[PDB]
């Protein structure tokens, strides 16, 4: 039992605590949603809401325009498209400051069940606290869009990279092993990855490695194993292919060293479904013994896996021998690659029908209650 | 504008600013609502509800634990009762300290249409901030009722004192005098009381005077006239413009209250109502006789003075007294006397103190009927009804 004097003080705590579901800005984003999804001809009919909203309508409005809106951000240009919105380069006309914008259509992310992904991503980007992770400043949304603005990587991913070189064993093995120190940064955290790929790897304007994307996260239990319900193609692992009805990420990285040395997918195939069941026969389906080596022990089943025991079993390994660098010192060290930038907003690492809407309810549809809880500040 | 830093400028404003109709209170008020008025069976079968509630679930029953509850409070005695609720004796249980809190079911209040009047009683009780104007501390909410947490008032009401003895002139002219001292109070703060009655009218440990219910109030404009169709008040006390009241003519300024005022006089010399009668619809008329309905039994225990102001506040507004200046009122020569002075009254020697044997002496409220079949609920909605809406905002904790 706490006291009074106790009591208040804790609670202005969660009205504080930035970690708290009940957030001061959560809560003002539940002000925001209600009043979006109740201002229609057909609800305001109704005493109790058309009374609500005529109390809450100067004061709402007044909100909306103070608070982060995106109307505050100049798009310099578009340099990426995801699933359910497009990834633009932005400058903050008040502040003058350059971040990535990510932007998520409600709509897409509703008619899809795919709903209530992003929160893992979310705390991630913005509580990592991580060199291996993209930081997150602010996320804040309207009636259409999430928008999450981020660190900028100038660096671009590793698929415009392997793109444009001739990796040699020397990059491949200083890619590959930050790959590692920042996939175990990720399970500290007690997450799993799932979708371990070049298009989520970006780079610092020092040419050092971070994770981009972070949707497919999912927290891992006690055990560090996962009751799970796929992610991509050309990577994915065989043994949670099956749990349908951990490791699993080591696995999606021996693909990507492949990738990486060959020039193309361990299993690729021009059918897709071809790719998958090639697979499934992994035993069966220019280059240094080592190189060879590692990646057949990553591309291995489950319970023989390389990394099934400890992380440090695969620092160990013997590719990961040089006189270049050590581990606990490699992000500290001269990337392999560095961006020359021309100034703070080179979208030269970054080559190169439309989108709909909710229909108007009838009744009350509540469509932006999945999305109460978004909004962080950074400060 | 200009910018980003002047936009925080407003900001941290509306979180801090307690007369904000968003301060953090009335946030967690509005969470708090949704999840009511959205956890129910039929409600949960849409994907955004079912995964919302399912979100602040955790969270949600944290924060209904942590603020204040009823279960805070331990509840001595009842001591009254109004439309929408009992009004009971209670002491903190963590502090121990002693408080009257006014209850008000969400329910009946919804059933009969009367509903958003208590944001005007609320603001005034917790920012009067005067000697006659009782204080309010704590403003707190359930599914079911609002709760109304306040400066505790041992003295009891002018009905219980006017029942228990033979009010001479004096104290006559004590009360009255405070209780204009008051509604001049209210009146200032651009209030008009139009529900002036014993009844409302309650004591502090001193044998001091305060009003005490305020659900009666409302805001007047700049001229000094507030304009309602159907017309409130107390079928007795009633001033009679007020009471001639429709879609049309219900428009009135602040010396209703004054008539009021001098049926309580007349109420406190004599013994009864000044046009009181078996039949209520009688006493309505005879109110709208005035001109005619008002006498006196010849028992010349009645001053001049008295009768005649009694006479001049229960005459036509137009003509009545006060239609000037309260100070024309307080020059009144039935105010005269070498035992008070105005700007001192507050200070003096009441005409009636409390012996109190403590904290909690409930000796000047008789005792009352418990449970009178009153508490009733909403039903299980089939659709979202948004019952507490209407009370999102209630919730004030004192500086
Ligand atoms: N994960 C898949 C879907 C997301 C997409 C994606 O998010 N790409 C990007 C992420 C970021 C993050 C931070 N900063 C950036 O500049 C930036 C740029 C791009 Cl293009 C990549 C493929
Ligand atoms: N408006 C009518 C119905 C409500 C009734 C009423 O509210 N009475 C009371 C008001 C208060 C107020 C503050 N403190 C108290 O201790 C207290 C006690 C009672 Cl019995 C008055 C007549």
């Amino acid at each position: 039992h706490m006291s009074f004097e106790t009591r208040f003080e804790k609670m202005d705590n969660l009205l504080r605590d930035p970690k708290s579901e009940v957030n001061s800005d959560c809560l003002l984003d539940g002000l925001d949603a209600l009043v979006y999804d109740l201002d229609f001809p057909a609800l305001r009919k109704n005493k109790n809401i058309d009374n609500f909203l005529s109390r809450y309508k100067d004061t709402i409005n007044k909100i909306r325009d103070l608070r982060m809106k995106a109307e505050d951000y100049e798009v310099v240009k578009v340099i990426g498209r995801g699933a359910f919105g497009e990834v633009q380069l932005v400058r903050h006309k008040s502040t003058r400051k350059v971040y990535a914008m990510k932007l998520l259509s409600k709509f897409e992310m509703i008619k899809r069940s795919d709903s209530a992904f992003f929160w893992e991503e979310r705390d991630i980007m913005a509580f990592a606290n991580s060199p291996w992770v993209v930081q997150l400043f602010y996320a804040f949304q309207d009636d259409r869009y999430l928008y999450m603005v981020m660190e900028y990587m100038p660096g671009g991913d590793l698929v415009n990279l392997m793109s444009n070189y001739d990796v040699p064993e020397k990059w491949a093995r200083f890619y590959t092993a930050e790959v590692v120190l920042a996939l175990d940064a990720i399970h500290s955290m007690g997450f799993i990855h799932r979708d371990v790929k070049p298009d989520n790897m970006l780079l610092d304007k020092s040419g050092h490695l971070k994770l981009a994307d972070f949707g497919t996260c999912m927290k891992m239990n006690k055990e560090g194993m996962v009751r799970c319900d796929v992610g991509t193609p050309d990577y994915i692992s065989p043994e949670v292919l099956k749990s349908q009805g951990r490791e699993c990420d080591w696995w999606s990285v021996g693909v990507f060293l492949y990738e990486m040395l060959v020039g193309d997918t361990p299993f690729y195939a021009d059918s897709l479904v071809g790719t998958y069941s090639k697979i499934m026969n992994h035993k069966n389906s220019d280059i240094s013994k080592e190189a060879k080596n590692l990646i057949c022990a990553f591309l291995t089943d489950r319970e023989v896996r390389l990394g099934r025991n400890g992380v440090e079993e695969i620092k160990r390994h013997l590719f990961f021998k040089n006189d270049q660098w050590a581990w606990e010192t490699l992000r500290d060290t001269v990337a392999p690659v560095v961006p020359d930038l021309s100034s703070d907003i080179d979208t030269s690492n970054f080559d190169d029908g439309e989108e709909e809407t909710f229909p108007i309810p009838k009744a009350f549809v509540g469509n932006q209650l999945p999305f109460v809880g978004f909004t962080y500040y950074s400060n």
